[PDB]
């Protein structure tokens, strides 16, 4: 059935990714790549007994973890550290996601392509161009990983609900909680729009709603800070980002997805309901946002729109402060490319 | 319904392993602790969508850290390095794990002790003899997790299968082959017992036997060999200690152990049938072995020895060796602290 493979599974997020797609049924083959350390880790993992046989890969040898596989995960890149401004990150993983995304056009132009890098914003736009000069671009097939937020906001649904009304949080159980909430728009604080679809649930907040948004959209710097400087998300992302590869794995085996409406960061011109979409969002030519996806042989063949209808005010404000950082995110990653 | 608390959490190991655990739903709260890094790495799991409360804890807070728990994990150590002679390396390790277990006899006494730090053979001893001088030993609550030898022999049993016979190999399922081999003895290349048991295995296997039951026993050293000394298996680990630690915490809760002869490193004279162990091993004073366990409510309440009763010309060879080395192993680690 499936290969996968890992680009940059020798990192903080790679390893534990890798690790938790070892135990993963869906796989056959694993293929971990990076430019150091994969072989190692590869052969530490091929230990576990589990079904999938797993490889590790030098430097050298993309092309040997590339060839044949159906999935690639891509947690290659830099995180944040205390050095380095956004912009710094911003043009170093352009180009590490560049050379990753060619190498996927030449060796396998077909896989579906979940990219974790950040940020996602412009990153994945930065893929997709990359894969349309080489005449090389499914739009089904190319998704940013932003189920990090989904993760975050499930967790700390729950967790505001235990703190204001210790009552309704004894019957939350995190691990079902996205029957309750949906995260759209893109992944950066400004661009997480936590929806509550349980509006029930909006009003028993109360005044611990808007702290309850807050704390979604600044996980990444509460990490950031909890490691005391060096280091951001990693062991947590590896579990998010293992989740939807689960879901996208799934897919090839005409299964229901475990999570209702899962959303991931997609080009909405060339997918089905795109173009409702954008206007439902407030702008008719924005190329991508993260939306519910409809997932068939680990393809995206159409964007659920529902969660667009039913925007409180205060949802939309967050959609519209979204849609206008989105534009700006969106172009950064474009112009570096064109 | 269960407090974990896991002590060399920011480890290659212990991260991975802390991962592995805040998935599990048996955990109410879990707590980690490291000489450096805990808290970032706990508030990084904190924000896992499972139910377990997930708080780590600066060097100086292992009072917090193990405040009711009643599951600790050991994967705190120094690994195999390049440089370390196996004297050093044993220093190294031996004055953590007496250090973290003197902690635990002091702040959780009633706590089920999962010793991952190396060398298994002699760090366990260490940690009795050092309860037993404070008092707080109880013989069902200390365990040195040896389950990454079953793990790889499940796995290196298919493996070999398939190049012999691919129509058989490609019959196993690598997952639930823990009915079909048990390993039991000590964790080191000379102390490893491998037993196929279901026989005919072994006759497919010919001359592969001895080269299977080889390859299980240096696992380690191949995992340092292929990370180019830089390393030990870490991954892999986690995994098998954190199956390990659901399998304590699935007893628990009424529920069967999912491994058939679940083994671990236990102390012999204080549990029920390690006599007849000591017996059946051929040394009536060893006071350590890995078998298979059984487990009411996360603690060793009797060694299931059916499987030494049974055993081939080879295996028992097996025994001999590693009965042997583990004498200098027990030796080893209890003088460390007796001196
Ligand atoms: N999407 C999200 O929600 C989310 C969350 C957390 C982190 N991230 C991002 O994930 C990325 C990785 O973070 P980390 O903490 O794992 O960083 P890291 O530095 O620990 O690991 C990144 C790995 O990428 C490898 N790499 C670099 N260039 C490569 C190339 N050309 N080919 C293959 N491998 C290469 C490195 O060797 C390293 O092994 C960062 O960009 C970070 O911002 C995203
Ligand atoms: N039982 C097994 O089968 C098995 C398998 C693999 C590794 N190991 C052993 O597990 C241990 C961990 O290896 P690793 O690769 O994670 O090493 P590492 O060096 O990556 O991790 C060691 C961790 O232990 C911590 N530590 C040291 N002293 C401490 C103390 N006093 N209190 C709290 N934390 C402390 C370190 O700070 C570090 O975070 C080693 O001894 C290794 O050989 C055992
Ligand atoms: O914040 C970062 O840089 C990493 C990240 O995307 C996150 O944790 O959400
Ligand atoms: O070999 C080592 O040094 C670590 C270990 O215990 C193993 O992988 O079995």
């Amino acid at each position: 059935m499936v290969k996968v493979a890992i680009l940059g599974a020798s990192g903080g997020v790679g390893q534990p990714l890798s690790l938790l797609l070892k135990l993963s049924p869906y796989v056959s083959e694993l293929a971990l790549y990076d430019i150091r350390a994969a072989e190692g880790i590869g052969k530490d993992l091929s230990h576990i007994n589990t079904n999938s046989s797993c490889v590790g890969y030098d430097k050298d040898s993309i092309e040997n973890t590339l060839s044949n596989a159906q999935v690639v995960l891509i947690p290659a890149g830099v995180p944040r550290k205390p050095g380095l401004t956004r912009d710094d990150l911003f043009k170093m993983n352009a180009g590490i996601v560049k050379s990753l995304v060619t190498a996927v056009g030449k060796f396998a132009p077909n896989a579906r392509i979940l990219v974790i890098s950040n940020p996602v914003n412009s990153l994945v736009p930065i893929a997709v161009e990359t894969l349309k000069k080489m005449g090389k671009f499914k739009p089904g097939n190319v998704m940013g990983v932003t189920n990090l937020d989904l993760v975050r906001a499930e967790t700390f649904l729950v967790d505001y609900l235990m703190l204001k009304n210790p009552k309704i949080g004894q019957e939350q159980d995190k691990t079902t909680m996205h029957r309750k909430v949906t995260v759209i728009g893109g992944h950066s604080g400004e661009t997480i729009i936590p929806i509550i679809t349980d509006k029930s649930l909006v009003f028993q907040l109360d005044k611990q709603y808007e702290h309850f948004i807050h704390r979604v959209q600044f996980g990444g710097d509460e990490i950031v800070k909890a490691k005391q400087g060096a280091g951001s998300a990693t062991l947590s992302m590896a579990f998010a980002g293992a989740k939807f590869a689960e879901e996208v794995l799934r897919s090839f085996h005409n299964e229901k997805p475990e999570t209702e409406s899962l959303s991931a960061f997609v080009y909405l011109p060339g997918l089905k309901n795109g173009k409702k979409a954008q206007q439902l969002v407030g702008d008719n030519s924005i190329e991508y946002f993260s939306l519910p996806i409809v997932l068939r042989n680990g393809s995206v063949v159409s964007i659920d729109t529902s969660v667009l209808e039913k925007l409180s005010p205060r949802e939309e404000q967050l959609v519209n402060t979204a849609v206008k950082e989105l534009r700006k995110n969106i172009e950064k990653g474009k112009s570096f490319i064109l």
